[PDB]
């Protein structure tokens, strides 16, 4: 039993697995998946992501160097930049994300050994029904963004096939909008790992919740089998390992969460911008119209499904420095549960389950008040230039 | 005994009955009110809402496919989309305030058990003679707002009386200002419950003072019935159901206090911007300058009346920071009280009472210092463009 | 024995006598100053701010109404507006200081009687050395202000002799002056009391590590006549003392403090503004471009007075903690000294010793940066259009 | 034995020693370097730099004096302010370090002690292989920065060749690059004394999870030596003798590091501007592209090089909160290995290993993203108006 990794957190790991982002060996277990590392498919990975960036840069290259005129994509001096510069963020975050993987998917094994000595110490993490939904809303996501991608796709071909270059547009951006795909599987894949990490810690909440309680294999489903005093040492290490897991999924996911978030920034910054030009000058064009604007609403998601895992994780935390406190004030007050009491006090001030992508920042709903309020001045000072 | 309810709280809850923000049904105890949440003014707050909505809509969508020379309220394309961002914006507020009010109400009964558990331990919330004074100050705000509307919608009535749309202006925006009356309807029920809260928190700042200073059913009207031991035992109890009363109440409010505070960020901005631009360009308008001023200062009322209340609570809970610190260099150094202040500084230092809406942001001066710090960046920015 | 209070925060005192800062009765006693709350400095304190802001009001309007090209002070209509804020806030800051000074006193002599227990405790505040060049310092501030404001009336005068009101900016700007002297002096009021205080928190840190020391009425001058025992549980009680007393600063000052700060981001936005307008467009004018200078040093020395004491009681509480820490590292670990030492911990955890006007802001260091930032930002942004 | 300084440490205290940043007599103990102040090297230092000053001063004045279109690397009035600016910081930056570097060497052996007496206890700092990568790291720096500095030398001076005054500018400009290679060599200095104290804290920590582990002169390469009890009261000495040297560290290199983040700010707002300048409008030069790209990576590595140790410790710090968590979770509950984990418990919450230059902001990765957006919104307001 070396992982056995299962639910919406093994969904995400096999549709990642042949984008290059989880190159793991899923061994069906009838309930959930036994994954491995994988060598064939840790350099398959590799040789995709690098066919794609060299694609991607060679797609770059024949668009600027064609001209200003004759490219469909870019139009401008400017729009040859900024669109250089989109590309560039995107194979770079293509490029931590697949090089990365297989790094990332040891650490993945090492806390998913103690993630599933917590689940057996507590019991399950998730429903079957609960599962299926949060498949299905992974599912709902990923159609989502593909659908709009080929949309893209089909609409930037046609338009160059009025000049008569509808092929040489496919060949330029195949490898970006693949490299599209492998980005926005790998935010899907950090937010569904987060997601399973704050189902845990709610369960451990729901435990200190039923130890407070004082009904009387710590969870049961309610009850409590061992007595509240041993039962909150146990909850007290199981919440270490979880601030274990939590860090080490942050240490995994840092430099792709700050370079997305970075890219976010831009495109929040430049979409937006062009689609408001496309409106105040003339439109002339509902597609491109509706298309920018689906744009703006997807990259508002990508920001949304980064940061709200984390901000649900922040979440639980405040929630069982709450139940934390209701329990202090509860147990006998010179009783061997109160000191114990006193030691988780003291874990939950000390350290606190949070995700910070390599140190920069605090991924949380402020967090996003802060990128929103930089967004808006740089477009307030751009857009009233022209 | 359900909920009973009671004083300015209870005030605003009957004001706000008939705007739909508190479908209950007040039962008179000659002291304080019963309220239960009740189908029939559940329903009628809905269709209300959602009739306001609809006749907004329309109204928006009249004065936009009117043009933009005939229109009196919009005489620009970008007035156009400013106005209507307002009007939507609005309505967003009001929907979100009426349409969650039943799980708002269900919510409030949930933690007023406990603040009438509390009441009861402690003894009453206010005198009659301030309980009357912030019925009065609630009473003089509604009355402010209400003339201002009304003198906002009989001016631009009479403005457009002259081209002879006299009534399309009115059918175009009564929904709009019913909605701006809804909206602060629901911003005074936050900041009085809120305020409500915070007497009880300043009552139990006060409890924890009268067991400092050892005199000797906790709080009488001085003196301390139980002895010390057990006093700051009941007293931690009763702080962290006021903490739990303070995040059911941020829970309940949080999405329609940041819409509201993404509302105040709006109309910071665009009021001010047109009024300077009726200064220096050519004022030629007593009345719309007059009015535009009083609602720059409505706005920042507005503002007030949302973040005022949470610092309040916040400075109170500062207080009791320091009245613990006190207590704790007084009392006998081994003694068992000086072990019920260290639980009850834990408790302080693991959980505070403030306000996160949704935990975007804090709720308290510095906020405000934020908001009026982005505001004038934008209207420097705009203003120096013209 | 009423306030007994002494040194250079008592010759500020009887400086903001005259001013109507401090309407204090002052009776020496040889060594310090016994003041008690005169209501005839507290009548005559009214009536000049009242006289001064009237002839204030006066003068801004007879320089308002007499035109643009015929005043001196102000060339324009936005030249009119910048001024006229710039003597509404000015006006603002010397009523706030002068109206509120009563209170401001008994708050003043409220707290200065624990200040004098604290000090009878621990023994002095400064040497004669330190006071006297305290004193030194403060006088020479007051003086360099005093002939800036002197040259710069003067300049003014000179200027307008030459169409023939030399007499007109005079009447319209004495009383403005006027309040600019009484706005310094309260700032310097201020910035003295809690450098008092910063240097009644050092010796408090003093008297921790001399107890460290273990060298054996608490502190002379070194030893300890008490075991350290219990003079840690008299150094807490002190330490909560001198934050009670902090909190009481605060509460008094800041209304004036947060109207300072944004009068130093007015006048750090416009005397810079107009200094380089007269340097790219056209000099001509030595002693206004000296002037100028100067006037921008003063708003930079002004908020470095303002910020700088309050960043000093922050670096003290910052020592008293690092002291603490190695106090609980030596000791015996089961004694009666560790549980003190724990107790304080407790305090120091609990609360801390800084100054928040009006709880918008933080004084300190960080707090300049920031103001800096957006002096800078609002520079770049109105320089760069002409 | 007064200081026995060595490893990668003392590498850039000999570096640094010819160019005044560190006067110190290195007596060679075939393993280390005993360093003591030396009159003869501060003498010199303060004649250097002040020989340095003067110079860049008269050369400032000469290409200043001369006009406009004369000089080469001043090519209009507003480029000749930000040229004298840029000069006038770095000379000041110059002057700090080495005026100041006396005084901060005395602070330097008065820390080392204790560091010598912590490196005893524990054992090392650093193996022979990675000190030797350490200063192959800083030799490498170094002569990035100084084949960088000599390239852009030789441009200038061959670029001024053409007009006949090819010795101007290197008269001119001489003294100022001294005083670059000055500035950059004192960064690699505090880099690397952080780093080394970033290293001992690494060691503690790692001495933290032996004491865990539990195996059984306090470590020793693992095991233990003295018990758990013990080691963790010497552990707790040995992290307040930490925290004592990196405060001296910050008050230290305070200054020198404001100063170097302010030119940073200024330096990442002005050579990307004039780099944009440069490609927009014309390029006509591959030189001085190349070079101001150069200059650009070289800002944002000093940048880097000031910040990323300070982040190290920070990460340190949080890496023994973690620890000593996983520790109070295990170990005897009533034991008194737990009551020394809760003194140490209490040390790690009152004070915390941080770099706060000077107090105004706290050195680490949040802040150059708050400097490099605060530099981006500069950019945007200045490129947009050319």
């Amino acid at each position: 039993t070396p992982c056995l990794v299962g639910g919406a957190h093994a969904f995400i790991l096999k549709i990642s697995s042949f984008c290059g982002l989880a190159p793991l060996r899923f061994e069906p277990r009838s309930q959930e998946y036994a994954v491995t590392i994988s060598k064939g498919k840790c350099f398959y990975s590799y040789i995709l992501v690098t066919f794609l960036v060299i694609c991607t840069i060679y797609g770059l290259v024949a668009e600027i160097g064609v001209g200003v005129e004759k490219s469909v994509r870019m139009s401008s001096r400017m729009s040859q930049v900024v669109s250089a510069c989109d590309i560039l963020v995107v194979a770079v975050t293509a490029g931590v994300g697949v090089y990365g993987a297989p790094a990332r998917m040891r650490t993945m094994l090492s806390y998913m050994e103690n993630i599933v000595a917590v689940d057996r110490e507590l019991g399950r993490h998730h429903s079957a029904a609960t599962e299926r939904k949060l498949c299905a809303l992974l599912l709902l996501i990923l159609l989502s963004f593909t659908i709009l991608l080929v949309d893209d796709f089909c609409f930037y071909a046609m338009q160059a096939g009025k000049t008569g270059r509808q092929w040489e547009i496919v060949t330029n951006y195949a490898g970006f909008y693949f490299l599209w795909y492998i980005v926005m599987v790998l935010e899907l894949q950090f937010a569904f790992t987060a997601l399973s990490l704050r189902a845990r810690l709610k369960l451990f909440n729901e435990a200190l919740n039923v130890t407070a309680s004082q009904v009387c294999f710590v969870m049961m489903k309610p009850c409590l089998q061992v007595p509240p005093c041993e039962a909150v040492g146990r909850l007290s290490r199981m919440r270490c390992t979880l601030c274990e897991v939590t860090r080490h999924i942050a240490d995994g996911y840092g430099l792709p969460l700050v370079i997305i978030l970075m890219s976010t920034l831009l495109h929040l910054i430049v979409t937006p911008y062009f689609l408001i030009m496309e409106i105040i000058v003339s439109t002339h064009r509902l597609h491109f119209l509706v298309l920018q604007f689906l744009w703006c609403t997807t990259h508002l998601i990508r920001m949304l499904v980064v940061v709200e895992p984390c901000h649900y994780t922040i979440r639980e935390g405040k929630r069982t420095e709450d139940i934390l406190c209701r329990l202090m004030t509860l147990a006998p007050h010179g009783g061997v549960l109160s000191s114990r009491l006193e030691v988780l006090s003291r874990l939950l001030m000390l350290q606190n389950i949070s995700y910070s992508p390599l140190g920069m920042c605090t991924l949380d709903r402020p967090l996003m008040v802060t990128v929103l309020g930089a967004v808006t001045t740089y477009l307030v000072i751009l857009i009233q230039f022209q």
